[PDB]
């Protein structure tokens, strides 16, 4: 994903919002994220593997559009991951129009 400049949107069908800006490799370098499983996680039987990751599997392979149990639907997965870290670190966009950029 070194060519990535927005988050993939094909799983959603018709969009309400602009694609979310996300230059994956530059993002992750500026943010200081050193583990891939900060996002590409592996959750098994309610427990998060600390030493594994799911790189190479789309989020949308596990996260349906609808919530399943405590597995978030796909929109909420992205909002909880992305907007959740920004809020926890007090850095990064936290308005709709700073990710979903109209341009
Ligand atoms: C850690 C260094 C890391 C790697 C390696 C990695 C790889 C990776 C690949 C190969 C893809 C698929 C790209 C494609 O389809 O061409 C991908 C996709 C996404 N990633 Fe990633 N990624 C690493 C780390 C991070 C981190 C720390 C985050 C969150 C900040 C992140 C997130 C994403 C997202 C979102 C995508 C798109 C998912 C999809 O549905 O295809 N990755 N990454
Ligand atoms: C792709 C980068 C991706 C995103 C985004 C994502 C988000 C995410 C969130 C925010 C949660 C809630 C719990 C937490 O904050 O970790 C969550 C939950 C689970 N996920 Fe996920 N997830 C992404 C990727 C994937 C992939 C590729 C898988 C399947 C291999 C997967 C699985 C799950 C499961 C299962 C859960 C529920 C865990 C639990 O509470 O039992 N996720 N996802
Ligand atoms: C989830 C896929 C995700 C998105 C989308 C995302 C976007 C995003 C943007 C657009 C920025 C601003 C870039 C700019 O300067 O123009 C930004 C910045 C930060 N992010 Fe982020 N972000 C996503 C996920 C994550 C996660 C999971 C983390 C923490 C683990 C995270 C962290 C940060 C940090 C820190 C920054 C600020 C970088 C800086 O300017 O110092 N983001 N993100
Ligand atoms: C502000 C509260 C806000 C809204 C509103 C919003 C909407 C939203 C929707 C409706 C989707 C589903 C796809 C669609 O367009 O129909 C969606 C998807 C994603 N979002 Fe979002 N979102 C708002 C806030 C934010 C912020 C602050 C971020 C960046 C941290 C962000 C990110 C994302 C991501 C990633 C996705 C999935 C990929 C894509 O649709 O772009 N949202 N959002
Ligand atoms: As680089
Ligand atoms: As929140
Ligand atoms: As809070
Ligand atoms: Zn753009
Ligand atoms: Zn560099
Ligand atoms: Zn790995
Ligand atoms: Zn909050």
């Amino acid at each position: 994903x070194e060519d990535m400049t927005h988050v993939p949107t094909d799983a959603f069908g018709k969009l309400e919002r602009p694609a979310a800006v996300f230059n994956h490799d530059e993002h992750n370098e500026k943010a200081g994220i050193e583990s891939c499983n900060a996002c590409h996680h592996v959750w098994v039987n309610g427990v998060l593997a600390e030493d594994e990751d799911s790189v190479g599997t789309p989020c949308s392979d596990c996260h349906a559009l609808e919530q399943d149990g405590d597995t978030p639907g796909l929109q909420d997965a992205y909002h909880q991951q992305c907007w959740g870290c920004h809020e926890k670190q007090a850095k990064g966009p936290v308005m709709c129009g700073e990710c979903h950029v109209k341009n």
